[PDB]
DNA sequence: CCCCC
């Protein structure tokens, strides 16, 4: 009995509705997996696949009440969760899945085995996914204008290519990249090109994810990054002028983890999967509230140094020290990019870069030598080291150099340490930094009298 | 009559739905005591159980309306409230429960009597639960490298072993474990190994729980210790910097209490049971403003004295004092531990350590000596003893020494006390301790008079 | 329920 129960069982036997570990209901319609808590996806699937059931079952599914009964039966039948979005080298489209390691495009049940629950939102066109075209030469000219193929720009260009290509691989990336440069240098053009290329896998959020508390309450600004392969933030302010909050290192470290806590309004799903490449456009370098060794492992910088100016302001730009090259501005390029002219050309370029930079494992490495905020830590980290045991047979040398021994621990006088620091970094130049380092790296032998359990590398080098 | 009432009664006879003190229901589907406030779990269980009922009842449960009526009956029958997680010698694994006292593993229905809602998160395998393993040998070698098996490095090893074994205890512990050391001392890799070994029973929280109010408003960090056998803290804010908040001895005592304060968001069930031992990882000595016998009974310290470094910097690493023994670092160890390679060997190691520590009671013990902050408290407790009239039979000796009889009590002037202490503990080297003593125990009987209501142990011993 | 506070 229960024709409706039989219909629900038949639909469940097709493996077209699945329950995820988070609590979602993903359905397979029109050659793609979709989930949406606001749309009647299960009844949509029932109506869509009414054609694959017997003729006596097809006519029963034209009634919304009966479709809702079938949906209730299916919901009670789904008891086990599944693992979704586990292939980091598959790019999902609206009509199939592209193999990023092989170049094969799968449609239908071939693409169904990879439970890719997101998509670009548009259809793959193999007649445009071609190497040579009128659009490809123009796109290559644009890219070579933005990032010149010169010898002094080799490393920066390769880093730019790697960062752009990493927006295809759906895994957790462990760095935050900063597109730094002066005005009119191509950063927004690059952003728009990437958005056109990867479609719905691209999202843009606010600086609140960098300068606010992520726990909070309902946070759609974080909940909108679930499974996105690229996240953009833009327009960092100048932190030198007091009045702007600094970037939270806690947020920076929390954004590189495989899961991020944040939930929408009227929703109970708090944890989102992190597959994102986070890129920040800025005219100014970042300043963080607190600097430590971990934070320095998650920051990378790509610099833009080509100006596109109108003919009136070309001469003033040619004498600027923030530009290496000046080019003529193009006034139709924005519209051409907006109309998705270079979508498949840039997609092909990104796939080629993915192949080139995906030597067995692809990983993003930090560039801490570019951020001025990290210079004080980087310099002093190679000059002073903790107490020494194998250098214990040098206590006479330490005493002659000014150090003292206390429980076989090297201690330096505060005044002597200040005088030594003044040589490498002037007091007038970095008094706040030197005083903070003295107060932070030193232990308190008393309320007033204290000592630093850190000796200079050069002092120990002296025999 | 009321066939649906009969069905509900028969389902209730199987003890598959229970009502917990938190207000929610727990159901037994697919061999797991699972609960949800968002899923139709009771109707799912009804549809699954329908096979066990008679034939005339089985065809009744194919209608969602009938299942809803049966659910209404079943949840109107549930009047008595029960409790979960009542057994401390059991480990819940994804497909059963392992017994600590008996060394037996029960699968399927045999795990039903144990109302365990949380689990480690990996299937229990008997074949890999063996001693003849190539993995346990390398694991023991790595553990020996991190903690040398020597007389000088024995107390630290014992404390480390007890802290690791505490995660298998299903009870409340009053001690908080601390990891102290230098860079690459094994703390992070030990944390990774423990996370791999215990699966979902490990949570990581920032520094908010330590440097903020534990209750405050919403405290997800505090609430995450709810049935979390291990709590981790990383990148602690060293106290040498001036202008940072402090960890509270009141918070330490609250964590030592058998139910720590903590609630989830939009919730009132703050009475969350505590089976947690907190592991705090840092690199600098903590500073506590108020230090006393109560705080000294709830503070544990474990110090690392090893370092692995590159061969180019191997001699420089061996030079340092923070490394008792210096070895050569292996870069693949990170991936090896992140891949959960030695999970069964580590689990058997912890089980064997628990068997060695199988005393009816297994309680953690503070190690206040290691922390440099508690040295002053040890000196004060061993030297500063309250003195007053109850030992009146020393008046002649006090007059001979130079003291006075204030109602036949033992007291010394503040200036005299400072002059006497100047020989033992330097005033410049004990300024904070002297100020605290003067503010606390320097009791006087007059506004202008200066006296202290205590005498040194030497003054007590010598008449 | 969010927002508001
Ligand atoms: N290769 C190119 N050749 C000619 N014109 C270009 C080229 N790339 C970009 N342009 C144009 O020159 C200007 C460059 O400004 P664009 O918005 O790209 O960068 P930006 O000012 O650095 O960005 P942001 O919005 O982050 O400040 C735009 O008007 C753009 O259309």
């Amino acid at each position: 009995g229960n024709k409706l129960f039989n219909i629900a069982q038949r639909i469940l036997d097709t493996n077209s509705v699945l329950l995820t570990e988070r609590g979602d209901h993903i359905v397979w319609i029109n050659n793609s997996w979709k989930f949406n808590s606001e749309e009647p996806l299960i009844t949509k699937l029932i109506l869509s696949i009414r054609h694959q059931l017997p003729k006596e079952y097809s006519s029963e599914l034209l009634c919304p009440r009966k479709r809702k009964t079938v949906e209730a039966n299916i919901r009670d039948m789904l008891v086990d969760s599944v693992e979704t979005d586990t292939y980091p080298d598959k790019l999902p489209f609206k009509n199939g899945v592209l193999d990023l390691v092989d170049g094969m495009f799968y449609s239908g049940d071939d693409a169904k085995k990879y439970t890719c629950t997101v998509s670009t939102g548009f259809k793959f066109d193999d007649t445009k996914f071609v190497e040579d075209s009128p659009e490809m030469e123009e796109l290559m000219n644009i890219i070579n204008d933005i990032q010149p193929l010169t010898d002094e720009n080799k490393k920066n260009r390769e880093l730019y290519e790697k960062t752009l290509s990493s927006c295809l691989c759906g895994a957790t990336k462990g760095c935050l990249t900063f597109f730094f440069g002066e005005t009119a240098t191509g950063k927004s053009t690059t952003k728009r090109l990437l958005k056109s290329a990867i479609g719905d896998l691209f999202v843009e959020t606010g600086q609140t994810i960098l300068t606010d508390v992520l726990d909070k309450g309902p946070n759609p600004f974080i909940a909108n990054m679930h499974l996105k392969r690229s996240v953009f933030c833009s327009e960092l302010p100048d932190f030198a002028c007091s009045g702007s909050k600094k970037i939270r290192s806690d947020n920076i470290k929390k954004l590189t983890e495989p899961c991020v806590i944040g939930r929408p309004c009227f929703s109970n799903k708090i944890n989102n999967r992190n597959h994102a490449t986070i890129i920040i456009d800025t005219n100014y370098k970042p300043v963080f509230d607190r600097i430590d060794n971990a934070l320095m492992r998650r920051i990378a910088v790509v610099r833009f140094r080509t100006h596109f100016s109108q003919p009136s302001g070309r001469e003033a730009a040619e004498n600027n020290d923030a530009y290496d090259k000046v080019k003529l501005l193009d006034e139709g390029l924005d519209g051409k990019i907006q109309n998705n002219r270079y979508r498949f050309a840039f997609l092909y370029l990104l796939v080629k870069w993915y192949k080139k930079y995906h030597i067995p494992i692809m990983k993003l490495y930090p560039t801490p030598e570019e951020i001025p905020d990290f210079a004080f830590y980087l310099k002093i980290g190679t000059l002073l080291v903790s107490s020494s045991v194998k250098h214990i047979p040098l206590m006479t040398d330490l005493s002659k150099k000014g150090y003292i021994l206390y429980d076989n621990v090297v201690t330096l006088p505060l005044t002597t340490f200040q005088q030594k620091i003044s040589k490498y970094f002037n007091s007038r130049l970095f008094g706040h930094d030197i005083e903070s380092f003295i107060n932070r790296h030193k232990k308190f032998a008393n309320v007033s009298d204290e000592y630093l359990q850190y000796i200079f590398i050069e002092d120990i080098s002296s025999p």
